[PDB]
């Protein structure tokens, strides 16, 4: 119940976050996040991609260094 | 009362240019869509089209990648 609690504002940031500036898309960021939990892949190259996605979540979208994390 | 005034007149002139403007004013926006919509054309082309149109709906000027969109 406190993940559904949880869940729920995460979807009222969904709609705002949508709303806010329209929509590109389900964010394809997110859809690298479930990318990265279906094709395999072993633990250790799992935690180093995850962190990767972190670091390219974080910052602002159109700079040099996110056009070679994404493509990395 | 200086700042008040500045903003008010500021989007005043910028929506007599808008009603100034009919059909968009040029608007490139139909005019590229219905460049799409008149020629062709296959399906995944057809969401790749419409993805660029979308990405072009959002941002409007100031950055090169506007533009970059629009070439592309």
């Amino acid at each position: 119940d406190t993940n559904q609690r949880e869940y729920y504002l995460r979807e009222q940031m969904k709609a705002i976050q949508k709303e806010l500036g329209g929509e590109d898309g389900l964010s394809d960021l997110e859809a690298l996040r479930k990318k990265i939990e279906e094709v395999g892949m072993p633990e250790a190259v799992k935690t180093k991609a995850l962190k990767e996605l972190d670091r390219l979540e974080r910052m602002q979208q159109g700079s040099p260094e996110a056009t070679v994390a994404r493509t990395y």
